[PDB]
């Protein structure tokens, strides 16, 4: 079922720029002086939605920038917030990424280069019963990639922007 997400400003890395409607995120030039919430990503340029899921099937849609430097998908609640944490499934993050002009599923120890054409808006489908996170290009709902995961805890929508000049935006 459809979920209306808002970004959680307590989690946001201080270099990120969130939109006032808490749907949009970009990377800024300099770090804002933000109160040090324990949930805040102090180093990785990440932000979670406020909503986490422990059961059921849920979907949302993400508008993506055409320029390099984003990743999104889901993170387990216990993802490390403090220090430079590897962006890997073992560290509790399951994401797609645009980097070096190439779409990737962020697998380890090697990322997986995807076949897809240019992406504009992507549906993310989280199933905690089946144990799946799936991505679709919204135009014709074409499957891009599925991670099979045995989720053991609450899972949050995850967004990351690591370059100026691109963005992610919840639809």
């Amino acid at each position: 079922e459809k979920v209306e997400l808002t970004l959680d400003p307590d989690t946001a890395n201080p270099r990120l720029i969130l939109s006032l409607d808490l749907k949009g995120v970009r990377l800024g030039e300099r770090a804002q002086d933000l109160p040090n919430h324990p949930c805040r990503f102090d180093t990785n340029t990440r932000v979670l939605a406020s909503c986490g899921f422990s059961s059921g099937r849920h979907h949302w849609e993400v508008e993506v920038g055409s320029k390099d430097g984003w990743a999104f998908g889901v993170a387990r609640e216990s993802v490390r917030r403090k220090g430079l944490t590897p962006f890997t499934p073992e560290e509790g993050v399951w994401a797609l990424q645009l980097n070096g002009g190439q779409y990737w599923a962020v697998t380890s120890p090697e990322r997986s280069p995807l076949s897809c054409g240019h992406l504009s808006r992507v549906r993310v489908a989280l199933d905690l019963e089946v144990g799946a996170v799936s991505f679709y290009a919204v135009e014709d709902m074409r499957h891009l990639y599925t991670f099979r995961v045995n989720f053991q805890e609450r899972v949050f929508p995850l967004f990351s922007v690591c370059s100026t000049g691109t963005y992610l935006r919840i639809w």
